[PDB]
């Protein structure tokens, strides 16, 4: 599954970008995860953080999570609980995965998850979000 020459495995975490919404977290999942079809060549499955859902999504419309300054939208961190919750749920997936540990409303959680994870996931670096 997933042998089509484009990047991205089955667990890796990443964000996707579908057409009308801010580039949100998921996980690529396979597609037996889904109760679907294949994906088609050339596209992941992707489950979304938040909100649990599966979307088809194009390899080249998905970046590596660790790219995370770049593709974090303050802007929508701001205006909607929904990413800020989607925001929790990838960075405590990260955080397990990359052995990493932070000293309990919502936003004070996500406070150090999001200064690890906007300032490049130190120490690891992003080779620790790999499955
Ligand atoms: C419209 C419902 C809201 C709340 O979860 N969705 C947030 C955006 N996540 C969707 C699009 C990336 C994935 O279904």
């Amino acid at each position: 599954e997933y042998q089509d020459g484009k990047e991205f495995g089955i667990g890796d975490l990443v964000w996707g970008k579908i057409k009308g919404f801010s580039w949100w977290p998921a996980m690529v999942v396979s597609w037996k995860a889904t109760s679907k079809r294949q994906a088609m060549s050339g596209m992941r499955w992707v489950q979304w953080f938040g909100d649990g859902k599966f979307s088809e999504v194009s390899a080249d419309k998905l970046v590596a999570l660790g790219l995370f300054s770049q593709h974090f939208n303050l802007a929508t961190f701001n205006k909607l609980v929904s990413y800020r919750k989607a925001m929790y749920h990838a960075l405590e997936k990260a955080r397990v995965r990359a052995g990493k540990t932070f000293p309990d409303s919502l936003e004070d959680q996500l406070k150090p998850m999001l200064e690890w994870a906007h300032g490049g996931f130190k120490p690891t670096g992003i080779e620790g979000l790999k499955p």
